[PDB]
C-alpha cells in the first residue's frame, strides 16, 4: 500500500492547507445557524473521499469518518456535500450552504481544488502491494476542534508538550483490514506547527507508518516514566494535552511514554491512524478496562465506534509493563 500511503501523504496535506485556509484568509476567519465548524470538517473529510477515489476506484465507499457527508443550512434545506468536478460547481454548493456568501464560497473553492504535490522520497523506494479488497479507512478530518477554533497561537509548551494551542490539531487517517481489524497504516499531520511571527505563515509537519505482514516501516524521527492524560482527565510525571490525535503523537515522537484514556469518549477514527505508526515502531493501543482485570484495540467491528473501556497508548511494550506493574 506505499501508492496509496504517498496518495495518503498528499491528501492530508492538502486537508493541512484549508485547515490552514480558514484561520488565514479574511472572510474564512470570520465565520441552528450558519456552523462553520461543521461545514469545515465535512468539507475535509470529502476532499479526502473524492481525491482517493478518484486515483483509486472502489476506494471511495471503503472511506469511513467522523462527519456526515451532509449539512443542514440556514433555512433547514439538507446538502449533500458532493464537490465538483469543476471548480464552479463547487462555488454553488458552498453558496447554497452559506446563504449566497460569494467571497468566502470563491475562496474556499480554490484552495479546495489546489494542486498539491507533497512526496516522502524514503517512501518513493518502497514498493508494498496490499490488496484493495481488504482495506477500510477511518478518517478525522480535523481532530482537536476546540483548539482550532480558540486558534490560541502563543502558547508554551511544558517540556515539549502543548498542553493547548493550535499545535494540538491534526488531521488523523488510518487504514485496517477488514477481515481482521488490525490496523495497516497511518498518517497524522499537525497543520500548525511553528509560525513565523513577522509573516504569520504556519508550517505543518506529517508523520506516517506502514505495518503489514512483518513488515514495518515509519517516517523518520526528529530527536529531542512521562505519562499525558486529557484535559477532562479524573482517573487516579503526568501532563494535560488536549487531543487525542495529538496525545498519541506525544507517545510516537518520545515526548510521552504512555497515553491513558479512561472514559470512553475516543472513538475508532480518534485512534486507529496512531495506533498503526505505533504498530511500525512495536507498540499499540490496547483496552484500559480490559488490562485492569495484551488486548489490541480492533477496528473492524462495532460494539457505536467507541473505543469502550478506555485506552493505553505505548511505543515500548517494556514501558507499559512498566507502568501496568505500578498501578
Ligand atoms: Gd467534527
Ligand atoms: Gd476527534
Amino acid at each position: 500500500m506505499s501508492d496509496i500511503l504517498q496518495e495518503l501523504l498528499r491528501v492530508s496535506e492538502k486537508a493541512a492547507n484549508i485547515a490552514r485556509a480558514c484561520r488565514q484568509q479574511e472572510t474564512l476567519f470570520q465565520l441552528f445557524a450558519v456552523d462553520f465548524k461543521t461545514l469545515a470538517d465535512v468539507l475535509v473529510q470529502e476532499v479526502i473521499k473524492e481525491n482517493m477515489e478518484n486515483k483509486f476506484p472502489g476506494l471511495g465507499k471503503k472511506i469511513f469518518g467522523e462527519e456526515s457527508n451532509e449539512l443542514t443550512n440556514d433555512l433547514g434545506e439538507k446538502i449533500i456535500m458532493r464537490l465538483g468536478p469543476t471548480e464552479e460547481e463547487t462555488v454553488a454548493l458552498l453558496s447554497k450552504v452559506l446563504n449566497g456568501n460569494k467571497l468566502a464560497s470563491e475562496a474556499l473553492a480554490k484552495v479546495v481544488h489546489q494542486d498539491v504535490f507533497f512526496s516522502d522520497p524514503a517512501l518513493d523506494s518502497v514498493e508494498i502491494n496490499i490488496p484493495q479488497d481488504i482495506l477500510g479507512i477511518w478518517v478525522d478530518p480535523i481532530d482537536s476542534t476546540y483548539q482550532y477554533i480558540k486558534g490560541s497561537a502563543d502558547i508554551t509548551p511544558n517540556q515539549g508538550i502543548f498542553p493547548s494551542g493550535l499545535q494540538c490539531v491534526t488531521v488523523l487517517i488510518g487504514v485496517y483490514d477488514i477481515q481482521t481489524g488490525v490496523p495497516l497504516m497511518g498518517v497524522i499531520n499537525q497543520p500548525f506547527v511553528s509560525q513565523d511571527l513577522h509573516t504569520r505563515r504556519w508550517k505543518g509537519q506529517c508523520y506516517w507508518g506502514l505495518s503489514y505482514l512483518g513488515t514495518n516501516i515509519h517516517s523518520l524521527l526528529p530527536p529531542v516514566v512521562v505519562i499525558s492524560t486529557s484535559e477532562k482527565e479524573t482517573i487516579k510525571r503526568i501532563f494535560r494535552a488536549a487531543g487525542a490525535g495529538y496525545k498519541s503523537l506525544c507517545v510516537i515522537l518520545g515526548l510521552a511514554d504512555i497515553y491513558i484514556f479512561s472514559e470512553d469518549t475516543t472513538f475508532k477514527w480518534d485512534s486507529c491512524a496512531a495506533h498503526a505508526i505505533l504498530r511500525a515502531m512495536g507498540g499499540g493501543m490496547v483496552d484500559l478496562k480490559e488490562c485492569l482485570e495484551l488486548p489490541q484495540l480492533v477496528y473492524h467491528v462495532g460494539n457505536q465506534w467507541a473505543n469502550k473501556g478506555g485506552l493505553i497508548a505505548y511505543r515500548s511494550e517494556k514501558q507499559l509493563e512498566t507502568f501496568l506493574s505500578r498501578l
